[PDB]
């Protein structure tokens, strides 16, 4: 297994010139989890069957050649368990590769766990036991060690042959259309960008607040997300989630009160004045500018009965179509459908359970079931 380190624009351009003739490439990335808002990318790996490249983002300035490869419809891009990879791709390229297929998703439609690990999959198809000794290392350290490079290279080297095997297995089972739609769905979700004004909607206990308190949370979460993106710090390193909620709930009027609420010395010295000003702003906001209270799905009449009924339906669909119930519907997706049914919150698209491949399988049954619960 021979790999090439690519750290210059010219080398990247040369690589892509050769790769463009191939029908598919295996991709992967390595990044570290720190306190930054955007993950710190340490490496991108690519393999077309002949060229195995380890691309060092620190040495690249012009990504154009690779972005061209990544959007080329004649080159199928493959990865395994790529949720985080999608995040990194959007941050460095501004767009996701297409067409892009995830072997973990293909395997799930073939009967494997939605969380089937790369090493396990490689063991199954190649009989090779991967070395995980370099999995949790510092991908930003330089130069990377030979062992690190080998680990990174193996993630695409062994993936390519498996992509061909799984594409055949998935097609042979009749689930390829569904698997590709599912891959598209994950990609669409990752592309969604949260506007600062909507940051509050993702705080899971925001529903417990009254109108004035919620107006405060909206302003606070908007400010925090913008600050996080400005400083490149995860939102909780700006102001802890619990602390931000407390400011919204208790509507403090002094720095002394922020201390009483538990905010740290750093949060107070850097953001105290701002937080208090946001509270005051919400306090003086005109009622016609206040947000509507949230409707806790769990407190809607019939919720528990409907949830149980849907779970039961999913089980029947699962046994009939010989597909995992977890793949058919997660708790998140069931709640998404019920939030839609009862119009408990704004949703951009139709619920996943009654759209795309899932809808084709059970939308009729789900709509029939929902007739038992008043909108
Ligand atoms: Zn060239
Ligand atoms: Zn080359
Ligand atoms: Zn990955
Ligand atoms: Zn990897
Ligand atoms: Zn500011």
């Amino acid at each position: 297994m021979n790999y090439q380190m690519i750290t210059t624009d010219d080398a990247l351009a040369s690589l892509c010139e050769a790769v463009r003739a191939f029908p598919a490439i295996a991709l992967d990335t390595e990044f570290v989890r720190t306190r930054t808002y955007y993950p710190q990318l340490g490496l991108i790996q690519l393999f077309d069957g002949e060229h195995l490249a380890l691309i060092d983002p620190l040495g690249i300035t012009d990504w154009s050649p690779l972005k061209a490869i990544l959007r080329d419809p004649s080159i199928t891009k493959f990865l395994h368990a790529g949720s985080e990879d999608l995040e990194v791709f959007l941050n460095v390229f501004g767009e996701l590769p297409q067409p892009l297929i995830d072997t973990q998703i293909l395997a799930a439609f073939c009967g494997r766990p939605m969380s089937w690990g790369f090493a396990s999959m490689v063991e199954e198809y190649s009989g090779v036991t991967l070395d995980k000794s370099e999995s949790r290392t510092d991908w930003l350290a330089r130069p990377l060690t030979e062992r690190q490079c080998e680990y990174a290279a193996a993630d695409v080297w062994y993936l390519l042959p498996i992509t061909a095997k799984l594409m055949v297995e998935t097609e042979a089972s009749g689930w390829l259309p569904a698997a590709l739609d599912e891959c598209r769905l994950m990609q669409m979700r990752r592309q969604e960008v949260v506007a600062p004004e909507d940051a509050w909607r993702d705080i899971t206990n925001a529903w417990q607040l009254r109108t004035r308190q919620l107006a405060c949370l909206q302003l606070l979460a908007d400010w925090r997300l913008r600050k996080a993106r400005e400083r490149d710090l995860a939102v909780n390193f700006v102001v802890r989630e619990e602390h931000l909620w407390s400011v919204a709930r208790y509507m403090p009027g002094s720095l002394g009160e922020l201390d009483s609420l538990g905010l740290s010395g750093s949060e107070i010295r850097f953001h105290g004045k701002t937080l208090l000003a946001l509270v005051e702003k919400a306090q003086t906001l005109p009622e016609d500018a206040l947000p509507q209270p949230m409707l806790n799905l769990m407190d809607m009449p019939g919720y528990r009965k409907a949830f149980k009924a849907i779970k039961s339906l999913i089980t029947d669909v699962s046994e009939t179509h010989k597909i995992s119930a977890e793949l058919l519907a997660s708790r998140r997706q069931i709640n998404q459908l019920l939030n839609w049914h009862w119009k408990l919150k704004p949703q951009n698209n139709l619920p996943e359970l009654i759209s795309g491949w899932r809808g084709e399988l059970m939308a009729e049954a789900l709509h029939n079931l929902l007739q038992e619960y008043p909108q």
